[PDB]
């Protein structure tokens, strides 16, 4: 077994995580205790004594598509304190091409980690507790011996063994983009779908040869990731209310889009006219109206991804199963604004939906910038905290604040 | 004894090293006592004599001190505590009576000399040294170091625990039918086994601890029900809060209102009904524990209902993991809600209450969900499962509101329960403009230094008004403006503001507020019959804006 541990070092002065554990259902506690008594006979983890002051939270998800309980460790914290190690020393590079593929496939390769082993000295940072109910039993405390799934140091370590794994496949199909982000490998190609699907089956065996099984995706197509112009409505008979409402949208986009103008139409609004009252459009305004319309489907202009900077994501509830989204680094400076819409069943589940859009958007940043965003989630903390897993399925977790949508911001973006 | 259990490897916080604190000299008297105390302790393996070598020292003291005439050794672990590493708080919450499974037979075992019966990591004894000084600190003191968990020391709680966890392990394993609540230095065993294999299963549990260093009580000593535990009264088939008594005082001090408000939330847990909003409003000092404060009529009015509620006993049932939990909430008055969790109609596992989000622009629809929320969290905590929700709200009311609101809002499982007051929205802003309704284009402003704002409206029917304001804010003026338009508009009005602020506030149908300007506007709005409200960038054309 003996493969030299990669001496992992926390950041200078920064201390290990001491994150509280969330009270869990007894269903996931049971399922964890199992997933965990199995992982220890495989020597993957080891109980730890109170002599350990650290703690990362843990939870139980339900295997995207393949429903059967999976452990999910929340290492966001440890990952921040570990940030020099993964991001800097052993940083894994973002293919610019991945966002352009006719198709991209996500494969989970976190079972790869279990094999390779963890720096005897780093393993304390990795402790987690498996709660009881009503505090009879104390927590079943554990700690890792082999790169964890969820900790970003791992892919950064394994990088060298992954390039070996893919070297013949990469050699044989040099136009296939492989990009590994955490526990997933992103596989992109311009192949036809059946060829793609095939290239990914082949790629799957190569993996199996090392122990990374699954007897694909999310099947993504970044190629077809087109916009959402802020979208103004098509002319006719405009009331005062509607002029007042476009001058509003246009005002706001003017803040993001350059060639914007609203003086032509704003003109008509110097009044004390009743808003049901109709008003003719002095042509010069159909000119202003249109000039903007053209712009609206055309890439802000001076907005560029700055790698030094965090990503931010806002999400609006639009009702009707719709939700919209903006991804930017500096407020108003949108680098990406799509929209996720309801796929029924849990027809009336507002959380079921927010949780899916947070993963759709997280996925796409991962494919566009190779990083996840910080969500401004139009929801109440506790509610999210309580229910965010009953529907969660990604192996990672991005960062989140809880916000309060401005009534008009939900508006402009309304499609 | 001194458990054979492994030791847990204790270390010092990093940039550190053992404390080296000086022994102020001691009274001949206390010196003699420390010396007797230490001698027995030593004879029991609890401590051990030491070299002049060991540099460390944490001071000793000895207190009697009244109805005692027998004293005890007190150790200042204060410094040693600022240098001992950090430990795991392995008990994130303490058992609530309402989650204690309803167990046939229950046994209570309190370990004797708990920290003293557990080894302390060899390489660490060294740091725990104290010194019994010689009469005038003349000679050199007698020096010791612990072999066990010092009382008062940092990691004793943490360590005594792992130590008992491990011991209890292979017992539970070969005895899963058996429930061992490990609290502090107690062991609460319960099972549905009958005094038969029960008081015989318990003497087996015991036997295991002794084989392992831990003394406990015989059936002759093991206490019996009700167990007056941690503020509660536990019988085998029902629990309640421990005996509450509201003071027959004529003149209430801030302090004594606080204790009332405390006891009042304690009882709160099983005594459905309890209100505390009116006595809590009084709690807004000043300060002064000894400050006697006058009770509002509303207060004397609460305390009285509470006095009634607590007339006679209310007890609560225990849990059955096979039956569902039903949670029912009710509207006790403004931002005042109650619930009760039961499994069988009306035999209550437990009660509780919920008071506003300081109710700072909110409506009952928002308040219920905060309660359903708080309640959802407690069941997870307590029972490992959410309950079924019976709410004084209508299915359509909930959906009209949820569908329309910008925050993802999500109640799990519920049913209407026609138990007035039912929860309702008090008015609704229109979706489209009222044709044939006056458009007040409202406005408002404030001067920062002066702090003098104006507030007016100007209509499409040519009207106007321009009220003048004092000691005001840009916010406060944009709402007084909207207030004005509501006052002089009648039944159906359109109102165009430049205030994202107010729009925002009104749009979420508040039906209560901390601000009375906001309160006026609520009183309006409900009166009207049609109110479309709309927004415009200010400093733009927008005449009226
Ligand atoms: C162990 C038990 N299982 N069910 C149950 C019902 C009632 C009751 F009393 C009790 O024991 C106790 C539990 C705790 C706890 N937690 C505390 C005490 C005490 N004293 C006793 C139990």
């Amino acid at each position: 077994s003996p493969i030299e541990t990669v001496p992992v070092k926390l950041k200078p002065g920064m201390d290990g995580p001491k994150v509280k554990q969330w009270p869990l259902t007894e269903e996931k506690i049971k399922a964890l205790v199992e997933i965990c008594t199995e992982m220890e006979k495989e020597g993957k983890i080891s109980k730890i004594g109170p002599e350990n002051p650290y703690n990362t939270p843990v939870f139980a998800i339900k295997k995207k598509d393949s429903t059967k309980w999976r452990k999910l460790v929340d290492f966001r914290e440890l990952n921040k304190r570990t940030q020099d190690f993964w991001e800097v020393q052993l940083g894994i590079p973002h293919p610019a091409g991945l966002k352009k593929k006719k198709s991209v496939t996500v494969l989970d390769v976190g079972d790869a980690y279990f094999s390779v082993p963890l720096d005897e000295d780093f393993r304390k940072y990795t402790a987690f507790t498996i709660p009881s109910i009503n505090n009879e039993t104390p927590g079943i405390r554990y700690q890792y011996n082999v790169l964890p799934q969820g900790w970003k140091g791992s892919p950064a370590i394994f990088q060298s063994s992954m390039t070996k794994i893919l070297e013949p496949f990469r050699k044989q199909n040099p136009d296939i983009v492989i990009y590994q982000y955490m526990d997933d490998l992103y596989v992109g190609s311009d192949l036809e779908i059946g060829q793609h699907r095939t290239k990914i089956e082949e790629l799957r065996q190569h993996l199996l040869r090392w122990g990374l099984t699954t007897p694909m995706g999310y099947e993504l197509h970044p190629d077809k990731w087109t916009v959402q112009p802020i979208v103004l409505p098509e002319k006719d008979s405009w009331t005062v209310n509607d002029i007042q409402k476009l001058v509003g949208k246009l005002n706001w986009a003017s803040q993001i889009y350059p060639g914007i103008k609203v003086r032509q139409l704003c003109k008509l609004l110097r009044g004390t006219k009743a808003l049901t009252e109709v008003i003719p459009l002095t042509e010069e305004a159909e000119l202003e109206l249109a000039e903007n319309r053209e712009i609206l489907k055309e890439p802000v202009h001076g907005v560029y991804y700055d790698p030094s900077k965090d990503l931010i994501a806002e999400i609006q509830k639009q009702g009707q199963g719709q939700w919209t989204y903006q991804i930017y680094q500096e407020p108003f400076k949108n680098l990406k604004t799509g929209k996720y819409a309801r796929m029924r069943g849990a027809h009336t589940n507002d959380v079921k939906q927010l949780t899916e859009a947070v993963q759709k958007i997280t996925t796409e940043s991962i494919v566009i910038w190779g990083k996840t965003p910080k969500f401004k989630l139009p929801i109440q903390k506790e509610t999210w905290e309580t229910w965010w897993t009953e529907y969660w399925q990604a192996t990672w977790i991005p960062e989140w604040e809880f916000v309060n949508t401005p009534p008009l911001v939900k508006l402009w973006y309304q499609l």
